């Protein structure tokens, strides 16, 4: 799974459009883009009826930096969306 960074836009869900994440970890930088970790929030999006946020949920909890699980491409979000893209430099399996 490709590593998801701070600029990795989301895939969106339902009537709520896509959005980028706003938080990251400075301790690890890949190609100058800091890494995305658990507990970090996506921007808000709305379907015109209600506003949804989003929190990443890692599926590779074995590998942690700063003691928190690392999020990659394909992991669902607390708002129902999913990771859409990642950097091909690093792959985790």
């Amino acid at each position: 799974a490709s590593i998801a960074t701070k600029d990795s836009i989301c895939s969106g869900h339902g009537g709520f459009p896509s959005r980028p994440p706003v938080e990251s970890e400075p301790l690890l930088k890949v190609n100058g883009v800091e890494v995305l970790v658990d507990g970090k929030q996506y921007a808000q999006h709305t379907d015109g009826n209600s506003t949804h946020g989003g929190q990443a949920i890692s599926t590779r909890a074995w590998f942690t930096v700063n003691g928190k699980g690392i999020v990659c491409v394909g992991d669902p979000v607390s708002c129902g969306s999913t990771v859409a893209a990642g950097d091909g430099l690093v792959q985790v399996s």
